[PDB]
RNA sequence: UAGUCGCUGGGUAUAGACCCGAAACCGGGCGAUCUAUCCAUGAGCAGGUUGAAGGUUAGGUAACACUGACUGGAGGACCG
């Protein structure tokens, strides 16, 4: 997973009414340090597609959690499309 | 019951043995200023084409891919 110290901070600036985990201001953007931090395993082990059909799993379900900002909330989504180094 | 040693010729033997004439064989040298390779040290290859590997960049991807563009200037490469 991701590190105990690292999971509890991330949350820091998703808080917005700090008691969400549930907004995709989280499940994006926990979701999206999944993604930039557990490229390490790979470079070592690339003879392992389990772990990486998680990563298509849920990078999907981000931009699904893009998708559903698409309508909802084109303003907030400037928030993710313009910060965390997407694109 | 006649032979011997000359001398002059005719033959013969051994010597190049009437004269001329092989290819070749062997022994001592001479020669790689030509040529065949090699060794050292020098230098010659007008001009025009082609555009390999590498780079850079954008784009694309989990980084690896992978496609453009620009650069690069390879070759018992091409034309002369």
């Amino acid at each position: 997973a991701l590190s105990v110290e690292e999971k509890a901070q991330i949350v820091n600036e998703y808080k917005q009414a700090e008691g969400d985990t549930g907004s995709p201001e989280v499940q994006v953007a926990l979701l999206s340090a999944n993604i930039n931090k557990l490229q390490d395993h790979f470079k070592a082990n690339g003879k392992d597609h389990h772990s990486r059909r998680g990563l298509i799993r849920m990078v999907n379900q981000r931009r699904k959690l893009l998708d559903y900002l698409k309508g909802k909330d084109v303003s907030r989504y400037t928030a993710l499309i313009g910060r965390l180094g997407l694109r």
